């Protein structure tokens, strides 16, 4: 199953001349290709069956916003937790997603919501959806978490030294999903 | 049963949140004469991080955006005194900040490298006794063996901040997972060679 660290660094665009539903990333020889890194994140979103719970500090990426928009159109249930200062700042894709009907919650606080992760089809959350829809069987799926230092922004995805882990590890995915459920109930609706 | 032993090694997510200090009074009462029942105890979270640093045998390679915590800096100094080789990669701007402990550690002889760019060095990971690094040290010291050790990586959104700059929602993973520790150690090695002193 999936289990790798995505590394962003200064070599991320040395293959720019080659690259010159998104992104569409033609093959290159650059191990550190930033476009490939973004594509790997999008691919996990493209694979979401039932739920995506996203806790993020800043989110401006068109490619990533588009992948979430497609998940909505497939019937995936999306919830977003963010920082109240950034959540509707200029360029925030969270504004756009809220307009489409995605629920958003933020803490009332002077501190920063800097806990950045996305849990796809978390077991606990898929089970909750199963109950709320009164179903007995679900289509096959498995939990995936994406988490690390990176924000879904121009600098985060196309400039900074950053990393994120993508993993199906049962213990990690379960812990992140649990903290999302806890934050969801504790935070303020927008 | 050897594999069970490996599986019992650290592999968990440390989460800081708004409940990190709800147990403050419990600790104070303890102190007047610590354990508490708070799952989210910020003091326990910090202890768990320092526990890994205190176990370092040979190397600590730290790639960090901002480092203002005195408590964590002291754990690094203790490791230095045990003979651990410490290296620091940081952000080119934040390394100049007043609260930064990097300057202090530099004065103790810790080498520091930063990128020469505008963009942020926004990694926040620490590799302890990384296989590729400990083997490098063995070879450089022309030794035929090393003491027992195993790799641990600490990484996430957590910055090593002074209490006065804390209270955020943040996480970090602490794991001995072979694939994860190897990948982080490899990027540290690469950045070390790529970057510049001061
Ligand atoms: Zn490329
Ligand atoms: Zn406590």
């Amino acid at each position: 199953r999936v289990h790798e660290v995505i590394i962003f660094n200064e070599l991320g665009e040395i293959c720019a001349a080659v690259h010159m539903q998104k992104p569409q990333v033609s093959p290159c020889c650059n191990t550190h290709c930033s476009l490939r890194n973004v594509a790997k994140i999008v691919e996990q979103i493209d694979r979401a069956v039932y739920s995506i719970d996203l806790a993020i500090y800043t989110f401006t990426s068109l490619f990533l916003a588009d992948s979430i928009k497609r998940a909505l159109q497939r019937g995936v249930i999306i919830r977003i937790i963010s920082d109240g200062e950034m959540v509707y700042s200029k360029g925030s894709q969270i504004s756009m997603l809220a307009q489409l009907g995605v629920p958003v919650r933020v803490p009332i606080t002077t501190n920063l919501m800097h806990n950045k992760f996305c849990i796809i089809d978390g077991f606990e959350r898929v089970e909750e959806i199963r109950l709320l829809r009164k179903l007995k069987f679900m289509r096959p799926c498995y939990s995936i978490v994406i988490s690390g230092s990176v924000n879904w922004t121009a600098l985060g995805l196309g400039g900074n030294w950053e990393n994120c882990i993508i993993t199906a590890d049962d213990k990690l995915t379960a812990t992140f999903q649990a903290e999302f459920q806890r934050m969801w109930r504790a935070f303020a609706k927008t």
